[PDB]
């Protein structure tokens, strides 16, 4: 086979075999790899729906911070990424948890994104998931070689 610098690159960024498998065991389990956050991200781009764990991502970085100030930057920037009218990753929630978002930005706290979060992970955990954990892309990813 190939031990040149391109292939070797791309192969250091691949899951072991036995760590994807894993990966069916929890959703949390996916999300708290790295291999398996990317893995996630890029079969969800390919269906054009990225801004669900993109929005999630962002609300987990939220949910870290412990300054009034940045807190509520943060709160504009999640809003104006995913949720106002038209936004580039504009998320599906109802147009009354985006009110209460746009009401809690001026005094945001940790739980600003909460409702529209748990919305956003129940979506991808009943579905996007078990549709990635089918996937020909994830199983390729589990086959061991030879």
């Amino acid at each position: 086979a190939d031990l040149g610098t391109e292939n070797l690159y791309f192969q250091s960024m691949k899951p072991s075999p036995e760590e994807a498998q894993l990966w069916s065991e929890a959703f949390d389990e996916l999300l708290a790899s790295k291999y398996g956050l990317a893995a996630f991200r890029a079969f969800l781009k390919s269906e054009f729906c990225e801004e669900n764990i993109e929005f999630w991502l962002a609300c987990e970085d939220f949910k870290k911070t412990k300054s009034p100030q940045k807190l509520s930057s943060k709160a504009r920037k999640i809003y104006t990424d995913f949720i106002e009218k038209e936004a580039p990753k504009e998320i599906n929630i109802d147009f009354q948890t985006k009110t209460l978002i746009a009401q809690n930005i001026q005094e945001a706290t940790s739980g600003c994104f909460t409702t529209a979060q748990k919305r956003v992970y129940s979506l991808m955990e009943n579905n996007s998931y078990p549709r990635f954990l089918e996937s020909e892309f994830y199983q390729d990813l589990c086959k061991k070689p030879q």
